[PDB]
């Protein structure tokens, strides 16, 4: 949370999120992310004090309705992750600031982040245990590197391993 530049949290309902958003605001996270499939616990989140509101939803008419609905409420880093580069550009042309590339395959996923890169994506995330490929993500194009690793000791070498590279964008879900 000090060598990592976004905490994302997970949270599974709202009063936990407002409890671990203030976790970690008061002890060490400086941006935080928060992901839900409901746009009413994001705004609670932003509202708590997280930075960073990333809609879950897996059909892109609620996708396009969750994005507006942050934005109108006046949510400044909206994200969305999906496996589909469609949907998110139908979440970047809606108004969301991060795409997040989520293909379960890395051939596929790199060029996910290729061809959001060529659309004018302006922040593309990638999650990976792989600090390898969230290096070759990077090179792609990728803005964001969220370390997925299987504990903590895997987690803390992925950080250090990606700042050495030159990541200038590192996040870890609790």
């Amino acid at each position: 949370y000090f060598q990592s530049d976004i905490a994302i949290v997970d949270a599974d309902n709202p009063a936990d999120a407002i409890q671990q958003v203030k976790d970690l605001r008061k002890y060490g996270a400086k941006l935080i992310a928060y992901k839900s499939k409901s746009s009413e616990e994001l705004k609670l989140a932003l509202k708590a004090g997280a930075d960073i509101a990333i809609v879950d939803a897996d059909n892109p008419a609620d996708a396009i309705q969750q994005v507006k609905d942050l934005r109108k409420y006046g949510a400044k880093l909206i994200a969305y992750k999906s496996k589909s580069s469609e949907e998110l550009k139908l979440a970047l042309k809606a108004g969301a600031d991060i795409a997040i590339v989520d293909a379960d395959n890395p051939a596929d996923a790199i060029q996910q982040v290729k061809d959001l890169r060529k659309y004018g994506a302006k922040l593309i995330a990638y999650k990976s245990k792989s600090s390898e490929e969230l290096k070759l993500a990077l090179k792609a194009g990728a803005d964001i590197a969220i370390v997925d690793a299987d504990n903590p000791a895997d987690a803390i070498q992925q950080v250090k391993d990606l700042r050495k590279y030159g990541a200038k964008l590192i996040a870890y879900k609790s």
